[PDB]
């Protein structure tokens, strides 16, 4: 298998095995049958980047009706707000700034960048998330990112001052023809910065649901920085987020025009004295996915067997790594709920399992929730205080299984 970065090897640590579309929920009449890959992990042997072995094409991913609704949530509207007046008071100021947002989706970053009046342009190529960005009114192509499209909108629309990516840059395999689009169409004084699960994070709370089809590479500041400098860029900025189970938001400058924050060299000398991606480290990781699964089998079956009903919580593309790894279906967990309209009345990939609106989330509640959304648990508690007032528990699996 050869790295997507550089061309070197890429040694394989976890198998994850058989796996469904991660965002692929069918009508129950749907005939069963699915696309399925191999879900697997490995380590570059030359620049350390972590990546999948097996890539799914991307129209099977991201398409008319990929489901994923960032706006779903309140902490990530926030976030990406905060973000936004950010820019907007730093790299943005000055006369008729221009962003690019890669991966817009519904358009939660762009609305605030749209009502400064700032000159944009969304890359979505899922057209029916789009085209919910396009109703704010912010300007979206329903087209991937990439050097090509990089190359129309350079030409049409003159440099980017900020090209932002957000749960999005690892989701392309075809990293390096994005970094060539990024070459050809950030302003020489531009900032590309992008923010990604982090493989630290990943490994210290075992959180293997991170692993699935659309999630490619887990990035870590060590082979972001090799990522970075082979492409003519530099890791310049590093900011630590809690957001979606603990990520890093990393900004890329063109080589030697900005001057490395003290935060680079600190997390890259954090990551080594840890030995983050050594394979030893990575295998380990792996050893203890396995552990957590037989200990979240373990648990679910006996549930059963004491008569104590069960159901999950968010239909998250995460979860088809659970059920499908674990084994997990409608058998031991009856429902999953979402607030998702597209995910309702339909069922999870490869294991099946019914999902239901949130709002049929309600006395008399289950005994027990299984919390997919588990990156989510603030924001999801907070609404469902009466189930576990009722004493309705909670079940975890990160960073290990436990009730609460
Ligand atoms: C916050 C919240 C979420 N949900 C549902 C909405 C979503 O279907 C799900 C949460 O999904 P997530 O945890 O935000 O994201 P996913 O794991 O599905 O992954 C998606 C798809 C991308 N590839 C991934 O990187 C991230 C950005 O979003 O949980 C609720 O039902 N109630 C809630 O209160
Ligand atoms: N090459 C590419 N260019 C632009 N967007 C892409 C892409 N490949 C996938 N996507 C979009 O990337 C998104 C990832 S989901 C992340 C969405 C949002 N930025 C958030 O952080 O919540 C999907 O909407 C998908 O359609
Ligand atoms: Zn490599």
């Amino acid at each position: 298998t050869a790295c997507r970065v550089c061309g070197g090897g890429v040694q394989e640590f976890l198998d994850l095995g058989r796996q469904p579309l991660s965002d692929r929920f069918r009508k129950p009449d749907e005939l069963d049958d699915e696309f399925t890959y191999r879900l697997a992990v490995g380590r570059c042997d030359s620049c350390e980047m972590v990546q999948l072995t097996e890539e799914v094409p991307r129209d099977l991913m991201f398409h008319e009706v990929y489901p994923y609704h960032s706006s779903g949530s309140s902490v990530m509207r926030e976030h990406f707000a905060m973000l936004a007046r950010d820019f907007l008071a730093t790299e943005l100021t000055g006369p008729d700034p221009f962003i690019v947002e890669i991966g817009c989706n519904d358009g939660i970053m762009l609305r605030t960048i749209q009502e400064a009046g700032v000159r944009h342009l969304g890359f979505e190529p899922s057209s029916g998330v789009a085209a919910k960005a396009r109703e704010k009114g912010i300007r979206v192509r329903t087209d991937f990112f990439e050097k090509a499209t990089a190359d129309d909108v350079r030409r049409t629309e003159g440099p980017a001052n900020v090209i932002y990516a957000a749960n999005t840059l690892c989701h392309i395999p075809y990293v390096q023809s994005v970094l060539e689009g990024v070459d050809a169409l950030l302003a020489p004084d531009g900032v590309f910065v992008f923010e990604d699960p982090y493989l630290g994070d990943i490994v210290a709370k075992t959180s293997f649901d991170q692993i699935y089809d659309e999630h490619f590479f887990l990035f870590s500041a060590t082979s972001v920085q090799g990522m970075a400098q082979r492409c003519g860029f530099e890791l310049v900025d590093v900011q630590r987020l809690p957001v979606h189970g603990g990520e890093v938001r990393y900004t890329l400058a063109r080589q030697g025009s900005r001057t490395p924050s003290a935060a680079v060299a600190q997390l890259l000398a954090a990551e080594r004295e840890q030995e983050l991606s050594d394979m030893a480290t990575l295998r380990a990781f792996a050893g203890n996915v396995v552990k957590i699964r037989d200990e979240l089998t373990a648990l679910l079956h006996r549930l059963r067997a004491e008569g104590r009903s069960v159901v999950g919580y968010g239909a998250t593309a995460k979860s088809a790594t659970v059920t499908n790894f674990c084994g997990i279906g409608p058998d031991l967990v009856h429902s999953v709920y979402d607030t998702t309209p597209d995910k309702q009345n339909r069922l999870t990939p490869g294991a099946h399992i019914p999902v239901r609106p949130a709002s049929a989330f309600s006395d008399p509640y289950p005994d027990y929730a299984l919390l997919f959304a588990w990156n989510h648990a603030e924001e999801i508690m907070a609404k469902e205080q009466e189930f576990h007032q009722a004493g309705g528990r909670w079940i975890l699996y990160v960073p290990e299984v436990h009730i609460r």
